[PDB]
């Protein structure tokens, strides 16, 4: 009686997302401090889910040391950036220039890894069972990257879209073709998750086609 | 030879929609006075249609008396707000603070009856029989929407829709899913509403496509 | 060989449409003698459309009397406005207030007139043989009311469509169910006629629809 | 082992509608030299590719002599402009009016020759084999319109539109048929290519129902 729904994977896949937004994170413009270790806090709370996935990747003990090795490959990813930018300020405390292009260059491995996290992930939720689960699926992806979207831009400046919920009303817009026009990223990279969520709503409306040849096949009977 | 056609529950569905759309209005922000109780008027016209309904639900007979009692749990949509409001002026000519409030819980109990009520209507109406008339209710619903739409910013501020008909222009631009973008809700809920008709629109698509395969195997012939 | 092509009728439902047109032409705001009078230009041309059918009508003789003496009831369509309009300035220059009442009423008599003149051809043209056929006619729909918003708008001020080409812009925009939104009637009627386009684009999106499943049974092939 | 794959007519395509780009180009108002010249930087680049197409015409031999002879008379696209307005400007040095406009009349008939090219390479892709390489080829399409989009305005003033990655996003935008509202043309070829641009989402999304019936009578299996 283990986390092993459905409902589990699209979990497990959510969270492979959510820390490939974590990692766009990491790089970013000067901003402001307050906002910027609010993110800092979401991506702790990531790091929570990544400590639950990787634990159900073993059977809770050590006997896997094979994929606790490779899990070893993995486990930057489980390094948190709360943690790593701090002892980075402490670091800058001490002094420790090259030292601190040590800790880029660390930054950069723990992208690559959540990134191939994010690979595996996507792997395994291809490989799940029922394309009827999509009808659930595909709204989950959806509201996924409505907190993306929020993540990115809540705290971004200038971004017209401060405020939390319009969350929520620019990505059901979106998923549903609108395009209200007040509102939109305007941002290199918040247009790249428009294209993500864009794409979404395609997909969306095509699983709506199917549930219409579906109603169409049953009004039939 | 009573009310008992398709488009009868689907005014009965109807009705529940626009007492929801009374509960919501009930509450609301410091609103100028005349358009308050034009709201009002429109809400007594509403309390006409659950007196027409709720006396469909017996056969105009006290016979049903255990329909009766149940009826005194959903009677309390039946008050009108009109007349509640009112006393409550009568009250604050007297002085009763506690009444006020105790009126308050009223207004939030009358709010959760028309809840309830509504959740009955929307499964009475889920289980109705032709499937076919979805041609018709799915426009039903539409044009529902903008009177609702209407009702909650037709007297709202600032909301640059101040203008009857043009309730029906983005409504119908929504169902089109077009997005003019000169126009648009502005306000939390009414966001939700375009919510609302979003999928609305959603649906109405997909009622067309459904006739396209129709129209399909019908060319076949 | 005479005019009996598919497009002949299609020509046929056009003029009528835009016999509409003009009608919607009739009664305006005070506005620029100058397209006024050009679009009394546009009204003669259909005036001579309006010839042509209604002769079709008959077989070019008068030995078919009764339709004859039906034409007369639909003769009023055929009274074109640009000498309506004048002999109404001629009067003025009479002085005859009743009469110019009297003519006003003939305008509404003429208007009535090409009202039914219009349902006749729709319903000639919805017992059109070939529902393959539509996939032209529905463009032809389509470059109908791009040219018709270009009648209603091209003159009318502030409309910000004063270009002509534009209208095709719109048009198609609509059409494909864009909504760029720098375009837009924003009058009472030119809304109404986007509720014709928005629905055509609709119908438009169905008939693709139609032939999605049909290139899918024939890639089956 | 030559250019024979099915992407390398799609690139055939793709390089006779840019040769179309490059027509369009060479007529245009009174430009920045600097833009001008990159421009014609990318048209030689095109003809690079009309090099190795007409080499691919024949056998890399000249045997083909009859061909070699219809290459004489699509010789002409092969021509570079930026050779071409660089002899204009050096009979310009010379003080050559009517040679001017001998120039100008070769500088139709290039147009007319790469139109007649373009002609031949939509109708030999159109006699592709494989219409489930449609999946690619449309998405091919699209980014190259947006190539063509930005082609026409990265240079052209006043477009708002004058950054690179942009283009792919209106591109984007347009093909899942969003009209965001704050990027557009609003020039005459330019809204011509969106109609263009249209068109093509318009059967994009007809792929994608295609998709969807396929997916359905698979979820079947």
């Amino acid at each position: 009686d283990v986390m092993e729904h459905p409902l589990v994977e699209l979990g497990v896949s959510y969270a492979a997302l959510l820390s490939v937004i974590v990692v766009v994170v990491e790089y970013t413009m000067q901003l402001s401090g307050e906002y910027l270790v609010r993110l800092y806090l979401v991506d702790l709370i990531l790091v929570i889910i990544l400590w639950a996935d990787y634990a159900y990747r073993a059977y809770k003990s050590g006997d896997p040391a094979g994929y606790v090795k490779k899990t070893l490959y993995e486990i930057p990813a489980l390094v948190p950036a709360g943690l790593l930018a701090l002892i980075e300020g402490h670091l800058a405390g001490l002094g420790l220039f090259r030292l601190v292009r040590l800790l880029r260059f660390l930054r950069i491995l723990l992208i690559i890894s959540r990134g191939s996290k994010f690979l595996s992930a996507i792997a395994d939720a291809a490989d799940k069972i029922r394309f009827y689960h999509l009808f659930g699926a595909v709204m989950l992806t959806v509201l996924y990257g409505a907190f993306a979207i929020y993540i990115v831009e809540y705290p971004d400046p200038n971004s017209s879209i401060k405020s939390v919920f319009d969350a929520l009303w620019w990505a059901v817009v979106t998923a549903t073709t609108v395009g209200y026009g007040d509102v939109v990223p305007a941002t290199p990279i918040g247009k790249v998750i428009g294209i993500a969520v864009m794409l979404t709503g395609i997909s969306a409306l095509t699983l709506l086609i199917g549930t219409v040849s579906n109603m169409f096949q049953k009004i039939l009977v």
